[PDB]
């Protein structure tokens, strides 16, 4: 079903961290985690919500394609990379929240709810402000539920156009070399306790796909680099990446 | 305009090589090369023809998607890479000429010809064997012509479905990190003199795209790695990648 390999807890232990890593072997239809309980604990998605938000925007024509330019609104915000024009690729890369809050308002409460239900996304609850519910509203998703959603996206099985799903998977591209391709999205939920960081996505190999979703306790912005580092220690331990 | 930059030749001579690198700044609509004459010299495309071949195969339904398996059909025909199953992703990556021979036979010469004329691909000539003309037939393409073709592909402007162009560009993924994305294709022309190696594609930045096409004399297979090496040194020299 889902095997618990607690030897992964060493990688959180060394870095003085608490969290969960979940892997899914698509060929073998087998899942692995260091913590079955935390694997199914549901949290705010934070910026991991940029994946379904992007899909819905594209499917509804709110975003025409990955080249459409979203003008900086002229408000100088805290993250310098947000203070400029963006397309879908760079808004995903730099996790540009204002662009996605605009997407959400144009999508609207009713279409957003209907799509999240169509997606079976987390708890399907978008209570709160239409442009912030994934930050401080009622939506919740677990690491295992992220995998479930991502597997559909990978197979083009979500109830949106194939084109939307291909564009979003292009925009998720994070790293690629001769050994693997990673498509993924980070998140950091701070507006409601507990403060946690996310990394969800998958690793594409020649012959298989390994889906992953991790989250960890993140009191300060210090440990944000550990989201990718710990996941990759796990991947390396299992010899998924060289 | 086309600017000549002879200073790039230092990267060929230090490797006891001769060749041409062509770069195109999409934003500026400006091209750069070390050798204007060789930049326009037309050669057999060899494995770089996998780009138009895959596009046509997908557009015509010869290949259903990037997951369809092409089974090994017994033959252990010397090359080990061709001793296993493939899909479009892996067949682009590795030398598996029987798979692309099968595409071309199914496409057939009438539609192959029509498509290469619609692509304005090289000298638009498919004379020779329908299952090998890109290796030993009459088709020829120059580095500048590779750029013209790739630019259309990047803009989804070729006269095939948008979906087929998106899939081939996925299959072209070679390298990606926080600084750049490279989509590209190698080639090695040996069946007709002169023996040459190819590397064609583009570099996606946050705010621009740099297309490239290089070829270089390749008297033996031991210099194949110099295709990527020399191209990347020219990109680094120009500060396109760090
Ligand atoms: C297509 O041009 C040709 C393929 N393509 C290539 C190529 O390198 O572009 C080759 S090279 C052959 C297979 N891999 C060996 C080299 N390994 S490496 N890591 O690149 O040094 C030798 C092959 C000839 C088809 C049409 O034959
Ligand atoms: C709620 C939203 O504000 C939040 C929700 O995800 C946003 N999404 C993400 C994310 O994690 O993708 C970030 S990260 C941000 C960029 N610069 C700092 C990081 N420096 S480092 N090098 O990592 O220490 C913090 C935002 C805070
Ligand atoms: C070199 C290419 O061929 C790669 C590819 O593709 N490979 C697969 C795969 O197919 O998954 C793996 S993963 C690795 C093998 N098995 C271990 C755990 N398996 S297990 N019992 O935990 O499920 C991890 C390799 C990277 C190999
Ligand atoms: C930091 C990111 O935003 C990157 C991006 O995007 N950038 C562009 C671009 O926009 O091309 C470049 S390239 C570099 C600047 N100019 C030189 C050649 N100029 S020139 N006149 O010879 O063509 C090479 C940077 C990598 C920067
Ligand atoms: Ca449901
Ligand atoms: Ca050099
Ligand atoms: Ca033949
Ligand atoms: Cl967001
Ligand atoms: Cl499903
Ligand atoms: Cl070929
Ligand atoms: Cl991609």
């Amino acid at each position: 079903e889902w095997q618990e390999n607690k030897s992964w807890n060493a990688h959180f232990t060394e870095h003085k961290s608490q969290g969960v890593v979940v892997l899914w072997n698509e060929n073998k239809q087998q899942g692995f985690t260091n913590n079955l309980k935390r694997a199914n604990q549901a949290f705010l998605p934070a910026s991991t919500f940029k994946i379904p938000n992007s899909l819905i925007a594209l499917d509804l024509g709110v975003v025409k394609d990955e080249h459409q330019v979203f003008k900086w609104d002229g408000q100088t915000r805290d993250i310098a990379t947000w203070n400029r024009d963006h397309n879908l690729i760079t808004a995903m890369k730099y996790s540009v929240v204002p662009v996605y809050q605009e997407f959400a308002r144009q999508i609207g409460e009713a279409r957003m709810s209907k799509m999240l239900h169509a997606f079976d996304y987390g708890n399907e609850d978008i209570s709160g402000n239409v442009d912030s519910f994934w930050l401080d509203g009622g939506i919740r998703i677990s690491a295992t539920e992220q995998i479930s959603f991502l597997r559909k996206l990978y197979h083009n099985k979500l109830h949106v156009s194939e084109r939307s799903q291909r564009i979003v998977k292009q925009a998720m591209l994070t790293e690629a070399n001769g050994d693997y391709i990673i498509r993924a999205k980070t998140g950091y939920s701070t507006r409601i306790e507990p403060k946690i960081g996310w990394w969800v996505g998958w690793v594409e190999l020649d012959d298989n796909v390994w889906f992953f979703a991790m989250n960890m306790d993140m009191p300060t912005s210090d440990g944000l680099g550990l989201r990718q580092a710990i996941t990759k220690e796990v991947l390396k331990q299992e010899k998924i990446i060289p």
